[PDB]
């Protein structure tokens, strides 16, 4: 074991109300005697999964839902068996936001939404489009203000302004991406164009746009509950409403389910089920954390009756509504990493807008798309015929590379033959528990060295080794995770490369 027995860690970020969090494990102690220490790292939901996968990291860590069914995906979350009576207390569809393949996996805390703040000493009556900024812009700064100012930094919020049009990032399956239509070109386009207007600034960041807005030099910004707080303490005489519109259709912000996960490695899981269910998710304890951030429309029904009565909350449900709620399956983070970089690369002017999506929409496809390839690899190799379904989207490049994939790998698979048998002997995959084993040895394997199409072809064909091997002594069930692993070693470990080569398309021209 690495993580301390009889004590609560928890992780929650540094925009949230952690105080309050400290506050309500403070009364968790005084009951129980059980020490609650409060942490806001930086990057914690990037570092949650490196230190979870090796045992360690919090018990307890805070976060929008869109990160966790990656979390349950690498066995990192205990499975939440809330009782019926606490279950009723909650919202269903919050529930629903925290649920992963028919499991829950972490309790949802409140509904996270954008909307559009406004000075109303500047602006008695804020813009209902977009497209009426830049001439606000130029009114402002006749007088020694500016229209509006946001973080640019992160995409979550810019993604409203890219779906406005009809960009998405998942329909609703992992195959059909939307970052790289017309829609989400048009949102983009608009955004760098108040760029290059000088109406924002690209390197505009979450501190800048905030002490902008609070001292009164920006006559509007974009943000959640949690910064209401900052604002109050600012006196700036605010309004939070409606985003604008653009080209006649709403802003469709990203809608977050702040919930809190329990580290699978933690063996203190009663300790942290009793405190989210009886400390945290009651009127006091969700007040305590409020009334430092606000959290916005909490789960928790009873407190949420009296907190929909304010307007602010009224606003962010209704920018709720016109926006979607975030997946949470595994892939989320490269499709964030990937909008990402563009936004900057679109708003640097390093990419142009068509080259900047088109990298996030390889990045955001990579992880279907290697799988899909390597899985029909791996099983046509191991039982002798071929998957008779077809390729779906983006199928020709499919198609294409999982011939350039038979051609090239069958000949590895002859040529290195003793090496392979020997590895495999070495390494004695006897049943789905071998398999789960193996993703530390391949990336351990497949780490440091050159990248070349060759050694993914060499990591593909030796899983199609396996993958024989396993149909072998009856364990056709593993194929399928076997092939997923490699996936995720391959697209985790080789991302940015993979971008550069345009992905699949550059393996089968690289090949041609
Ligand atoms: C140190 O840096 C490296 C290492 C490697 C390189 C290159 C460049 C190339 C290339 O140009 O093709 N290769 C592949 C050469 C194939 O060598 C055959 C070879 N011999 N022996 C003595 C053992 C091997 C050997 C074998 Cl048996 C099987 C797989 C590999 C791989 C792929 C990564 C790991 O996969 C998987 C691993 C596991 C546990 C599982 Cl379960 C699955 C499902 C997949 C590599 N290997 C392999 C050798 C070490 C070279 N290797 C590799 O990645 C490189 O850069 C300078
Ligand atoms: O910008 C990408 C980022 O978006 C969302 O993160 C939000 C978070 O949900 C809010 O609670 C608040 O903290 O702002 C964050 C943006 O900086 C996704 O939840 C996150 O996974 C993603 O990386």
């Amino acid at each position: 074991g690495k993580i301390e027995e009889g004590k609560l860690v928890i992780w929650i970020n540094g925009d949230k109300g952690y105080n309050g969090l400290a506050e309500v494990g403070k009364k968790f102690e005084k009951d129980t005697g059980i020490k609650v220490t409060v942490e806001h790292p930086d990057k914690l939901e990037e570092k949650f999964p490196q230190v979870a996968a090796t045992g360690d990291g919090p018990d307890i860590i805070f976060w929008a839902h869109d990160r966790f069914g990656g979390y349950a995906q690498s066995g990192l979350l205990a499975e939440i068996t809330p009782d019926k009576a606490f279950q009723d207390k909650l919202y269903p569809f919050t529930w629903d936001a925290v649920r992963y393949n028919g499991k829950l996996i972490a309790y949802p805390i409140a509904v996270e939404a954008l909307s559009l703040i406004y000075n109303k000493d500047l602006l008695p009556n804020p813009p209902k489009t977009w497209e009426e900024i830049p001439a606000l812009d130029k009114e402002l700064k006749a007088k020694g203000k500016s229209a509006l100012m946001f973080n640019l930094q992160e995409p979550y919020f810019t993604w409203p302004l890219i779906a406005a049009d009809g960009g998405y990032a998942f329909k609703y399956d992992i195959k059909d991406v939307g970052v790289d239509n017309a829609g989400a070109k048009a949102g983009l386009t608009f955004l760098v164009d108040l760029i290059k207007n000088k109406h924002m600034n690209a390197d505009t960041d979450y501190s800048i746009a905030e002490a902008a807005f609070n001292k009164g030099e920006t006559a509007m910004t974009i943000n959640g509950p949690w910064a209401w707080s900052n604002i109050d303490t600012s006196k700036v005489n605010y309004g939070v409403t409606v985003l604008p519109t653009f080209k006649g259709q709403p802003s469709k912000p990203f809608v977050g389910v702040l919930s809190a996960g329990i580290n699978a490695a933690s063996p203190n899981k009663e300790l942290a089920k009793e405190f989210l269910e009886n400390y945290l998710l009651t009127d006091e304890g969700l007040e305590a954390v409020n009334k430092d951030k606000p959290l916005g429309a909490v789960a928790l029904k009873s407190y949420e009756e009296e907190l929909a009565k304010d307007p602010r909350i009224a606003a962010t449900m209704e920018n709720a509504q016109k926006g979607e709620i975030m997946p949470n399956i595994p892939q989320m983070s490269a499709f964030w990493y990937a909008v990402r970089t563009a936004v900057i690369n679109a708003a640097s002017g390093r990419q142009t807008v068509d080259e900047a999506l088109k990298d996030a929409q390889t990045g955001s496809e990579l992880y279907r798309q290697s799988l899909e390839i390597i899985s029909r690899y791996l099983r046509e190799q191991a039982t002798g015929a071929k998957d008779t379904k077809p390729m779906g989207r983006s199928g020709a490049t499919s198609r294409k590379a999982l011939e350039t994939l038979r051609r090239v790998g069958d000949g590895v698979q002859r040529n290195h033959e003793t090496a392979f048998q020997g590895m495999l002997r070495k390494l004695d995959i006897k049943n789905e528990d071998d398999v789960k084993s193996l993703s530390r040895v391949m990336i351990h394997v497949f780490s440091d060295g050159v990248t070349n199409w060759g050694r993914i072809v060499t990591l593909i064909s030796f899983g199609a080794f396996v993958a024989k091997h396993l149909k072998t002594i009856n364990q056709e069930s593993c194929i399928e995770p076997l092939a997923e692993s490699i996936t995720d070693v391959l697209v985790r470990t080789k991302r940015d490369w993979l971008v550069k080569q345009r992905g699949w398309d550059g393996f089968v021209e690289f090949f041609h």
